[PDB]
């Protein structure tokens, strides 16, 4: 099939910064034009305001970074280029939560424009729920020149490490390919 990044049980707390480094991973995504992250994690129960699920970011460029984070419960999505300038809609009052203290899952797909997708599309979906779709862009890593560093929880941004939390993960996986509704319904 299409799987090229698969990350199971593991965790983030306090003896590893919050963090689980994945950024040996970094040339699988920079390399990915359709693609599906999908993450079923465990947030401990009174959550940060505002935590990272799973992030690439950049060492030299604070503000690029791709992040799918929770912010108040609302499972959200950014992706910022070399310009700081939003590659996706605004995601942070999308309609579906997530429940902290209890397994869930989120997924993001994104698919590269085509000739009848012409900005693109991407999707993030809660529970197996599609909760919003953005037709502003398609971009992903393969936008972001300067991206050192791919995580789970606490995300390095420079000189500055933010968004950390406690979260167990039974699964991260990433695919080639943007997994259609259906898909994330049946394979979540
Ligand atoms: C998806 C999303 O909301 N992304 C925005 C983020 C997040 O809301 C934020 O990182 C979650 O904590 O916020 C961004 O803007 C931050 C940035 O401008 C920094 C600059 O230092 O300031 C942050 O606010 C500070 C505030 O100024 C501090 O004095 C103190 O109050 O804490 C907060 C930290 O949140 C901005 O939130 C970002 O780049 O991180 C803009 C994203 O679009």
């Amino acid at each position: 099939g299409a799987m090229v990044i698969e990350k199971e049980d593991v965790e983030t707390n306090a003896s590893n910064g919050q963090r689980v480094d994945l950024s040996s991973e970094l040339d699988k995504l920079k390399k990915l034009e359709n693609a599906t992250v999908h993450m079923e994690f465990k947030p401990d129960a009174k959550a940060p305001a505002f935590y990272n699920l799973f992030s690439v970011s950049s060492a030299t460029k604070k503000d690029e970074y791709f992040t799918m984070a929770v912010y108040n419960n609302t499972a959200t999505l950014e992706g910022r280029g070399s310009d700081g300038k939003q590659f996706y809609n605004n995601y942070n009052d999308a309609p579906l939560k997530v429940k902290p203290g209890q397994w869930n899952s989120v997924t993001f797909t994104v698919e590269k424009p085509t000739a009848e997708l012409p900005k693109g599309r991407v999707r993030l979906y809660v529970n197996g729920v599609l909760s919003r779709t953005s037709l502003r862009s398609g971009n992903f890593i393969k936008d972001m020149p300067d991206v050192t560093h791919v995580q789970i929880g606490a995300t390095k941004r420079a000189n500055n490490t933010v968004w950390g939390s406690n979260l167990q993960i039974r699964n991260l996986t990433v695919y080639n390919r943007a997994l259609t509704p259906e898909e994330v319904q049946k394979r979540s």
